[PDB]
């Protein structure tokens, strides 16, 4: 049982050691498309690339490239698109991907500014009456409503395909209180946030995969998917204690490199799953 293994690693202070075994064991696949010179300005970070096999392709004939991976968890029957925070020049591509993949939710785990630097372009409208047009991808985005709570904001957006005049409702779930350094002390508000995404229907098989991002799409984004998948497998399995978080992480790392960036994020993920287990009751 992971709780016992938790106190073992804790009492022994072996978190950096576990974290390094995971690093060593992690899959390494080609990322040739990401490294083409023409894609240099489509990438926020030069050492964070989608693998070619799991990369999301835009349906534009010119350049199909976005820094985004499909994570397919076969046993849990859950898919996720993990992406970087859009750049000023990729906001149109981002919304084109949401459109093309039939996503219902966008989960954002960062602030636009952290540590005095921009982690993400402002890619959604701040007011009802000032909608955004992405001329490169022929999309219009309107803020319909905004519900600001202490730890997160939920926004209803209308995305319109200007070419076909179809419209869809997108839910923007914005976790606003992740600290600039380290991880939250308690996972209570992160679990509340995750249960809210679940309740919305955004993670359901009726819809395209949820789009999850932070700044690189690997650290906080990693923690989100790892916790969701581990909890769902504990519901599905005859023996809930057969769920090994280290195995689930390594399976997810076949689809996108670097998921979970620090031993602190690993620690926090264990804590989120341990506490989420004792919610279901
Ligand atoms: O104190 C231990 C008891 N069992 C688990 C729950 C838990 C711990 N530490 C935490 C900090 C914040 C929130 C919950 C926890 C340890 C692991």
């Amino acid at each position: 049982e992971m709780e016992k293994e938790f106190e073992q690693i804790d009492k022994s202070g072996s978190w950096a050691a576990i974290y390094q075994d995971i690093r060593h064991e992690a899959s390494d696949f080609p990322s040739r498309v990401a490294k083409l010179p023409k894609n240099k300005n489509r990438n926020r970070y030069r050492d964070v690339s989608p693998f070619d096999h799991s990369r999301i392709k835009l349906h534009q004939e010119d350049n199909d490239y976005i820094n985004a991976s499909l994570i397919k968890m076969e046993e849990a029957q859950r898919s996720y698109i993990l992406t970087q925070g859009p750049l000023p020049n990729t906001v149109g591509h981002f919304w084109e991907m949401v459109w093309e993949q039939k996503s219902r939710g966008v989960v954002m785990l960062n602030r636009v500014m952290e540590k005095g630097s921009l982690k993400c372009a402002q890619y959604w409208p701040q007011k009802e009456e000032k909608e955004m047009i992405f001329e490169d991808t022929n999309l219009k985005l309107t803020l319909i409503s905004e519900d600001i709570k202490s730890y997160y904001t939920v926004r209803q957006l209308e995305l319109e395909n200007l070419t076909t005049q179809e419209t869809r409702e997108i839910l923007h779930f914005h976790y606003t209180t992740w600290p600039d350094f380290g991880v939250p002390e308690s996972p209570a508000s992160f679990l509340n946030f995750l249960f809210k995404v679940r309740e919305s229907g955004s993670l359901s098989p009726e819809h395209g995969p949820v789009v999850v991002h932070c700044s690189a799409g690997i650290g906080r984004s990693g923690t989100f998917c790892l916790a969701d998948t581990c909890l769902l497998l504990m519901d599905k399995r005859k023996d809930p204690s057969s769920v090994d978080i280290k195995k689930v992480l390594l399976e997810m790392r076949k689809f996108r490199m670097g998921l979970i960036q620090t031993a602190d994020q690993l620690r926090f993920s264990y804590l989120a799953v341990i506490e989420g287990a004792k919610f279901i009751m």
